[PDB]
């Protein structure tokens, strides 16, 4: 667009709004993490708060824990909310009274394995939930009473949740895991898991967290940023016609 | 007559990337009420699962409604959570250790959230107020709980107004949200909450132009562009200075 002070004054422009619109995208995925994880510290905090007695036999953890798992999983709307414990039996609140499961394979899991080598919330990539066969982001949680292992604490919450409030923002902005797949999007086209990201995602390794960029889709000139938001990485692209016309 | 810069692409993207953070504002609005409706709404349906004889005594609903009430303030860390009574008693859990307990001197009777919820199958969500207890401005969202089609009481949920500003703090843009009152109630800019800021400018232009229509204005003899919209009693806003919008190349 000729005048090299007006192509600065748009490319300038758009770098501020679109760098705007992937921070909303990133607030989105950290506000989405950080509500689950208060909910899950809070029920720990709950369940530990129970005296031993209530906990050391499994009649009184399904009748003293069983109906705070409810009462939680119902706040949130979570799929699943449970405690795993050490005979590998789950007491499982599930969305359809808390059972005691024997059947769950749980020291397999890594929602499990991993919270006892962590003091803090673990929080799994998505997987097909065993019970509901949803996809689902874990949240989990070894809960102590006195420096003693009760359990583990786990949350599930429905990955469709994130993707859902991924796509309503502002931007074409999209996120993928960690493996690189496409995870969500504002356009849901780009979900095609036949779509080639090569482009954008080698510009993002040659400029770095937030720093904006050019790239070419069908020898067209396209603007984008991308930036590491926990595990996934959050893009924003744009054509790049705003600052060429 | 126009001015010439209103012709230009730059001011044309300039104010599609001011909708679309006026937006996120509004955004920010409705999902702090659907979510604090959800939660209110599943609150009341496990306070309604429970056996209508635990739900007719004053020590019945201490002891079975209680817990409820307390699991529910911890999980969304709520500032009140409690059941009002026809009898004009109370069941409140708040900050305090103890099982929640009967306060018998709140008044509740002939209060908005009470006679609200009492005239509606809906949630009722108050304006902000000075909570009566706890002394910090609070929105109440309020259900009349019922049992087999009779009035067991009217739930309220006092989530903090401070939680709504600073949700409202953190997006992107000049943003901020007048109550329904017109008076000034979030900010970006948390100085735009100092009484001594003169908001008739911005409002006077939005009540000539309507939702999302950008206007001109001016305070303390600087230009400005600003767009407004309701978000339920809420009034949403956007402003800039028109030297950000159009950058002169010589400064004043
Ligand atoms: C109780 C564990 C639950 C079912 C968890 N989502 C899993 O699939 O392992
Ligand atoms: C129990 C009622 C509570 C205190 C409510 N916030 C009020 O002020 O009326």
């Amino acid at each position: 667009g000729i005048d090299p002070f007006t192509k600065t004054s748009l490319y300038e422009s758009t770098l501020k709004n679109q760098t705007d619109l992937l921070k909303v995208t990133q607030s989105t995925v950290e506000d989405f993490r950080s509500t689950n994880q208060s909910f899950t510290r809070a029920l720990e905090k709950d369940i530990a708060n129970l005296p031993y007695q209530s906990l050391i036999t499994e009649e009184n953890i399904i009748n003293n824990v069983g109906p705070i798992l409810k009462y939680y999983r119902h706040s949130i709307n979570a799929l699943n909310v449970y405690l795993g414990l050490n005979n590998g039996k789950v007491l499982l609140s599930q969305k359809s009274m808390p059972e005691l499961r024997d059947d769950l394979d749980i020291k397999t899991k890594d929602w499990y394995q991993e919270a006892l080598k962590t003091n803090d919330i673990f929080v799994t990539p998505a997987y097909l939930d065993t019970v509901l066969k949803q996809y689902v982001i874990t949240y989990s949680k070894a809960i102590y009473k006195d420096g003693k292992i009760i359990g583990v604490l786990g949350v599930d919450i429905p990955s469709e949740d994130l993707q859902n409030l991924v796509a309503k923002t502002p931007g074409n902005t999209f996120l993928f895991d960690q493996k690189n797949k496409i995870f969500a999007a504002t356009n849901k086209e780009l979900l095609n898991p036949s779509i080639d990201h090569s482009p954008v995602l080698n510009a993002y390794k040659l400029n770095g967290d937030n720093n904006f960029f050019s790239y070419k889709l069908n020898n067209e000139e396209r603007l984008g940023a991308c930036t590491k938001v926990f595990a996934y990485t959050a893009c924003i692209t744009e054509s790049a016609d705003i600052i060429n016309k």
